[PDB]
């Protein structure tokens, strides 16, 4: 009744039951949690849910098509039945203090929180996110609508009131940045009030890999065109609340095309690159205003790994 967990699943089903295990050492109530995995039509996962049934209120709702991770998300709101709903993603992990960290501020008057993000260079679990290889964190504070301009959190760090209440829901058609037009779409379209969560982490896993063992392919190239093309559409959809941030978003586009000519180039940037972006983009919307060529070089130094 007071928190529904969503974790939508899709052929990871080794993954799926480290998350679960996060939501088994929660400091919380059992009483008032309940768990949904949401398996999008991929390898059964009834084991892994069985188990974690031991201990939990878990119910698993079996996609007939796999429908993306907007589809499968939306399963889990419209059958949640807590006041307030929190995101999983089936390869992050909560620490133990995930809700009894954010519920006295939902509770209290908002009704969307987000906690700060360990981007987990090794994998690691709900008890043990200390141990975690992390060269960037994702902490930006929400007083200058850093948000408008991309997204700078994810769903597992996210905690709201009930969007089936307010009959807000993930778009179907994007299959990228489908979270950040979701929390757009609670902020703007819903008026949800949001408060930021400094004193509780997640663990995020990036884990790399072969990419930068290689080269960039002309694979990296189509990715970030669809994540480019969502972004202005998100950003069409969304207006800036603030003209502030509607000139920082400006400077998205200039990021995208340094991406691009690197990627021609056959140069890989940052793997963190993104994230060393925000830190640029958080700077530009404060303080006092930089001028847009101390912020265009500043994307350059991010997107080469300084
Ligand atoms: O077709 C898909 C792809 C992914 N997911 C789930 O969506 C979440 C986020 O996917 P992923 O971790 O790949 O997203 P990213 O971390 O790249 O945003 C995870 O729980 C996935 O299992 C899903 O339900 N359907
Ligand atoms: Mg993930």
């Amino acid at each position: 009744m007071l928190v529904s967990v969503i974790i939508p699943t899709y052929n990871r089903p080794e993954r799926l039951a480290v998350a679960l295990q996060s939501v088994q050492t929660l400091d919380f109530d059992s009483e008032q949690l309940e768990v949904i995995v949401v398996n999008d039509h991929g390898t059964p996962v009834d084991d892994v849910v069985e188990a974690a049934g031991r201990s939990l209120n878990v119910r698993l709702i079996d996609q007939p098509s796999q429908s993306g991770p907007s589809g499968a998300r939306n399963a889990g709101l419209e059958v949640a039945r807590g006041e307030y709903v929190a995101f999983l993603d089936d390869d992050d992990v909560f620490s133990p203090q995930h809700l009894s960290g954010t519920l006295p501020l939902l509770k209290g008057g908002a009704d969307f929180v987000y906690v700060n993000i360990n981007i987990a260079r090794t994998r690691v679990t709900g008890t043990t996110i200390a141990d975690a290889e992390v060269l960037v964190r994702l902490e930006f504070p929400y007083d200058r609508g850093l948000l408008d301009v991309t997204n700078h959190f994810a769903p597992s760090a996210v905690v709201c009131r009930s969007p089936r209440s307010a009959g807000a829901f993930f778009d179907t058609a994007l299959g990228v940045e489908e979270d950040w037009d979701f929390f757009l779409r609670l902020a703007h379209g819903h008026k949800y009030r949001v408060v930021h969560q400094p004193e509780v982490a997640i663990a995020l896993h990036r884990i790399p890999g072969v990419e930068s063992l290689t080269t960039p392919t002309s694979d990296d190239i189509a990715a970030l065109k669809v994540y480019e093309d969502n972004w202005h559409l998100i950003c069409e959809r969304w207006p800036a609340a603030t003209e502030r941030a509607e000139q920082v978003r400006r400077f998205m586009p200039v990021m995208y095309q340094m991406a691009y000519a690197s990627f021609e180039a056959g140069v890989p940037l940052d793997h963190h690159y993104y994230e060393r972006t925000l830190q640029v983009l958080y700077r530009a919307l404060g303080d006092p205003q930089p001028s847009p060529a101390q912020v265009e070089d500043e994307l350059r130094a991010a997107l080469e790994g300084r």
